[PDB]
């Protein structure tokens, strides 16, 4: 749909109303449906572990095969 290029001016500079969150009243009337997306808890329900910690590597080596006996008595 090709159109022209509209652009709010007037004169060099005799008019530059900065119109910041002044704009934001659509906001006002979308933020009504963000009233529903309150009980969202999804980005969060990924993260958020399942209140999980518990580490410690390890196995537990038994001794195995003692010194030599030597000094034997048998007399």
């Amino acid at each position: 749909m090709e159109v022209a290029m509209v652009s709010a001016e007037s004169s060099g500079c005799n008019s530059h109303m900065p119109y910041g969150y002044a704009a934001q009243a659509r906001a006002r009337e979308r933020e009504r449906l963000a009233h529903s997306r309150a009980a969202a808890a999804a980005a969060v329900a990924a993260a958020t572990a399942a209140v999980e910690g518990t580490g410690g590597s390890g196995g537990g080596p038994h001794h195995h095969h003692q010194t030599r006996g030597a000094y034997s008595s048998h007399d």
